[PDB]
């Protein structure tokens, strides 16, 4: 009969994406969605464009990862064959200024839904995904990072997800529970949330473009990471659920870029070419046609403790999944950059015709 | 030197216009904001206009109420002189769905911010305010309901404002901070969320009359509420803690309107005259003049126990602190309706031009 | 067949009562007990004595009232017909030490209970009793005090009891639940928790007299109390449960005596005629035969607000349910004082034959 | 300038061989200890045995480790120079039971305390240990293990230990507090909880002998231990904190037994030699010369994820700490026998002068 989907985090770009996908597939797709003051579903309130009335079989629910009785309750009503868990406190920054709230939603959270599952009765009906994540590599003890590389984070969010880690892991192993880690490295995409460094980079570089932006200020341009498109990532994250046996893969494009390199990669989008001048805190980026300053760095942005570079061996998802990116890094910057001009194209046109539109920022 | 003031919710409605009076009398304004994976700062982000380049002193601090270890971390550095407890989980049909979260936010949230200012020896520089509410009053016991009126929640949202409600008496009564209870009646704005009942209302007005939505479906149209102004509430939530000693005090206007009244009001604004025909839960509305279905009963809104009636004596406020509603009803809706009419008109303008617009709903 | 009990605070004074009552009428008792690092069942190991080889069905699980999982897991596996809260941090001046964690425990506790009957779609087969207590009146509005006299609570402790008397109230409402409150006056026993301050006296009292212990120390010696015995009052828990319609009682004897008053009768039965000298702080209680000082005020036993007399108007459950007190209150604290001689008596036996005992202290 | 220690699980094994160590050593201890409905502080009572009238400085306050405020509240008001966070529920069985309460307070507790160091800004004060363990290592990777050895939690209370030996390395490496993690193999006491596998078969075999019990029903004989005495173990615990530079450090005694051979031992010290026959659960322990069956096999003890052999390289802790057990397996287990045997006979004197006393059992 019809596949029932339960998708934490639903509102967020993974949650996006995904439920799109099991849409497209034919499910009947639930998300959690947090109490909000205000309509909090723009990333996908598109889904319910239903103009041939076909139907749309999207359902959204109250409830919190911090909230045991919450979740249980909407899991006892939906019944779901697969659960996606990617609500998180998802930020790295913001866990350093708020670590309990972070663990709880991020570390507990899981427990909460896995205990749920056992609670309920539904070992062997629902199948469950957790959001695991490079950051578990953090001071990387190899370079690739492979499933077996020793984890050793430098968060406060990425402790919680270890433990998140961890707790999947026991409930497959002691309980028989299909539950398995998607440890996937950054991936990105126009929706990705506005304060993560490669929405930030593209944001700002188009509302400079346009003039109503001034300076980019960014923290460590030195930090490498390896990064994807979300849209190629949440295709492996349903391909886990639906193997013999559960299973944790890496998912991951195989290169990586630093902060720098992506600047100037998205600058090249919008006409300018980035010439670097300076060291540390010093450093500075400038056009190098006008001879403007465009990217200055602030240790604000700095993290307590940094990861300073995360690169990805998917050779096991490759051989087992046939895992291959399908969306290239430059690909992913063009669309990142285009989507951003036309944001700030559209608060353009909003002011033109008298509209008042404050922009927010960071 | 200059004042300093904390406010939680200050991404709510009261919380931003609270935020904007206290900015304009001088403070150095200080918020707690949700980590959210978009931007949720719409309802202030007009405050960070500078044209003179003067300066704004508002700044947001990440937090949440629910998490103890955050609310300490925000109280100890800032160091405010004046807390305003205004975030809530403050939906009351949530509530039945997250009791468990909407306790721990609303009921344990207060006392963890009035435990902060006893831990942190702040009892003799900080004065608190507490957002209690005319839910308390429930199922009431009296009409009009005053201070000395006894209290009957019907909601988890209610029984856990009743909470803070008392940890705040309490803390007054055992440790002298000066903490208080403003025991508002429901107030609204332009910036109400949008699935409360009188924006509901206007929002779904104004997308009928452009002709983008096509029915109204509400629950219960015979409950009665004292509507008034935030604008006007949040002067009295600021004036309470400028007393000499401190006192709760109940705020309303004194008249109360029915949901079917209000309907009524705000379509007139648009230009329709509502005709009601039907009883209980067929009872339908309709455009007097045209005949067309305007409005509708899903059961669907109904609350699992509801309040019925709500009216406030302000007598107390009024003697003391000089309470006079300067909005009337009739202003807050029309208010209402034209800026729903412009919202509604910002989209159509994005689609004249080419740009894909998909709305939210609840 | 076979009626299932659920007991929470199972370990506690009235947990032990109500499970030795449960057990005589033929029920399958379950307690939650909480995980501790010792054996914490002193108060109920006599109820596995079973020399006949008749069988004890009593069954004890391991939960947490500030842990949903843990509830809904026992309440899952349990599935029983009548639902008992007795578990808390019940101490009034320990609350005011840990507010939150009280909050959690007292007031969430019991919304956890209630939410994982009705998630659980026990709706229509369990019967829940919800310990509530005088403290709800605190400041006193009415003497004596009865179903209708509005609430007042003084401490952490009574604002997180009146929550749960609320969400109690709301979910019989809102969901129908057959779920009712005991507000119960002070009861008392043998198995009374040994830093309550009428078996501290006692307590004090039989090891002064046997020359273990030179003073007692207290704090405010008029507080007046309406004092029961708990064998009575647990009686009315059961039959609160065995109803047709879920109904709030009062349970009280309709008699106050003062905290002075429970000293010089307690020191009666150990042979000490109590002559009280001095007001205030300065007060002190001596033996009137011999002179030596007995008693002596300690303010840090003062509480932060204090509730200063308690007296119940149990008119109703009389009317309803046939309430007659059948201890007296000077039966009570002969049993209590009693069993403190002989424990300070067992304790003595063991030093006189070589093995030692340090006994604990406050 | 006195030496201000502040303990979590003072009431604990570890915490009561601490507290003596640290007032021995001339400390100012302060423990944390749960409200609890019965004295809880047999470990400790002794130690406010004064006959010298010099004085204990020791005091205990009332908190949790799933409670921010009193956590907060008590590191406030006792400002200590060391904090050891020895407080958990400890038990692994029962972690499966109720994971959510273990991580709340094993995992987010560690937290608390470290995020209360910061916030009240005392990093270059306070020195804090975090009692991680060899459960970390679960199905371990490399045999012996060493720090290096990368962890693999089984349980619940691993993965939550696991969160916190992570946050206690972050909040070193991001923000330079003194944080280390003794990771502890197993040590036993004669102070060990009763359901703990050590203490469990001394108690039942002491009452075996008196001929109180009948049968000692276990689970997985197999299992492998390196088992030191706590008394060895808690000095490693304060020696850490004297480092010039915090670090962690296993602590283990280097060799392991089977549980087999921990009852075939302490069999030998009541008189009774083991005989075993059989395999698996049909696998029996008989006395050698009477032909009694002593021991039996019961699934309900196995856990559903097992630890099946830990093993400790104390290798660093000896070259820079130098480490060395200075109790043997032998003498411990001797040890734990006599205490069990001189517990067993004090019920027997009680119930032999015509007192009664019914002894516990899990
Ligand atoms: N993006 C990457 O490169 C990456 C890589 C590896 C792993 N991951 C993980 O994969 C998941 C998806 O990432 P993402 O980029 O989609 O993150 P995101 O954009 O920040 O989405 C987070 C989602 O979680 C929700 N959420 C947050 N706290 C919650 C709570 N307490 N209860 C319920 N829902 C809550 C958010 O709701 P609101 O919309 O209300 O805030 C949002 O829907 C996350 O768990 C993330 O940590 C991400
Ligand atoms: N409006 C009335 O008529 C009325 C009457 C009486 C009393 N009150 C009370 O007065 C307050 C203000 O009302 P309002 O209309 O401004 O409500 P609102 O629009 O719903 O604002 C609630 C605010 O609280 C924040 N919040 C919610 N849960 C939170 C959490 N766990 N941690 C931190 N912040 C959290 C929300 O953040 P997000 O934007 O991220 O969701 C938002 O800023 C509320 O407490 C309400 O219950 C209102
Ligand atoms: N006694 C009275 O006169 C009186 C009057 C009115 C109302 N009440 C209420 O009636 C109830 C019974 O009173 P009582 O005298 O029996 O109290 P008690 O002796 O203090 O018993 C409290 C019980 O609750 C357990 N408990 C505490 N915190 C818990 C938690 N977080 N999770 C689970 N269990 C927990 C305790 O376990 P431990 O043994 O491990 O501590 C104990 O079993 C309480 O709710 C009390 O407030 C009492
Ligand atoms: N024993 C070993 O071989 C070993 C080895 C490695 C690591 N460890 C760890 O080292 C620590 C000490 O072990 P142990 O044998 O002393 O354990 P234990 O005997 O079980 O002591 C645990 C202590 O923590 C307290 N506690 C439990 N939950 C608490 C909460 N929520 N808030 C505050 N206090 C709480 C307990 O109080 P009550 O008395 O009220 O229950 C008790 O004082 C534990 O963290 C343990 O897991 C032990
Ligand atoms: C893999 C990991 O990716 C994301 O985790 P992060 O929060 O680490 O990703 P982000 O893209 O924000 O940062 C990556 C790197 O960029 C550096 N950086 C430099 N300047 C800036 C700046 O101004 N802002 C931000 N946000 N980062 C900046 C950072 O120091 C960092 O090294 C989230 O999606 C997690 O949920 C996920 O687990
Ligand atoms: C006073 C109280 O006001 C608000 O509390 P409420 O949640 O009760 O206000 P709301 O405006 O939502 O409802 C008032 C009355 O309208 C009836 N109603 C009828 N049809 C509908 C419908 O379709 N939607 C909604 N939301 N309500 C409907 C409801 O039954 C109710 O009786 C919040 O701001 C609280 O935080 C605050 O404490
Ligand atoms: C009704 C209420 O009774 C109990 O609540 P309380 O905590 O109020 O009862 P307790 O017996 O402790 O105190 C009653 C009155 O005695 C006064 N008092 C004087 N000296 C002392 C002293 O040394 N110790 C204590 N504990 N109290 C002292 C107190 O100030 C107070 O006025 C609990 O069972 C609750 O759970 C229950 O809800
Ligand atoms: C190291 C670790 O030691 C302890 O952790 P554990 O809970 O694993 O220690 P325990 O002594 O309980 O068990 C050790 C091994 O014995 C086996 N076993 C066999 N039969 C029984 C039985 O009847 N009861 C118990 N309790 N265990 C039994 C278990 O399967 C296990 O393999 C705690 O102190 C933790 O906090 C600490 O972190």
């Amino acid at each position: 009969m019809k596949k029932v989907a339960l998708i934490t985090g639903i509102t967020g770009q993974d949650g996006a994406y995904l439920a799109e996908l099991l849409l497209q597939k034919g499910y009947a797709v639930h998300g959690i969605k947090r109490r909000t003051s205000q309509f909090n579903t723009a990333r996908i309130d598109h889904l319910y464009h239903d103009p041939h009335e076909q139907g749309v079989d999207l359902t959204l629910h109250h409830g919190d990862l911090t909230d045991t009785s919450s979740l249980v309750r909407i899991m006892q009503l939906v019944r779901p064959d697969e659960v996606y868990n990617l609500g998180a406190q998802s930020h790295v920054a913001v866990s350093f200024e708020e670590p309990e709230y972070t663990a709880n939603s991020d570390a507990l959270g899981a427990l909460r839904l896995l205990e749920a599952i056992r609670i309920l009765g539904m070992e062997k009906q629902t199948r469950y995904y957790q959001a695991s994540t490079s950051e578990l590599y953090g001071l990387v003890q190899e370079i690739p990072q492979k499933e077996t590389t020793p984890f050793y984070p430098r968060s406060p969010y990425a402790a919680a997800k270890l433990y998140a880690y961890w707790i999947t892991v026991n409930y497959r192993e002691a309980y028989g529970i299909y539950a398995c880690n998607g440890i996937l490295f950054n991936h990105e995409s126009p929706l990705r949330g506005e304060t993560f460094v490669t929405r930030k980079i593209t944001r700002a570089l188009a509302r400079i473009k346009i003039g109503n932006q001034n300076r980019l200020y960014l923290g460590n341009l030195d930090s490498l990471r390896d990064w994807g498109h979300a849209r190629d990532y949440v295709e492996m994250q349903w391909l886990m659920l639906q193997q013999d046996q559960p299973e944790d893969f890496v998912i991951a494009t195989g290169k990586q870029y630093s902060v720098r390199e992506f600047v100037t990669l998205a600058a090249k989008d919008i006409g300018i070419e980035m010439r670097w001048e300076g060291s540390g805190e010093a450093e500075k980026g400038y056009d190098a046609k006008t001879g403007a300053c465009i990217v200055e760095v602030d240790p604000r942005y700095f993290r307590p403790a940094e990861v300073e570079t995360l690169l990805g061996d998917a050779t096991k998802a490759h051989q087992k999944l046939g895992w291959k990116p399908k969306i290239s890094f430059e690909t992913l910057v063009s669309e990142m950059i285009a989507e951003d001009l036309a944001a700030a194209a559209r608060e353009n046109l909003l002011r033109e015709h008298g509209h008042q539109f404050f922009a927010p920022k960071e």
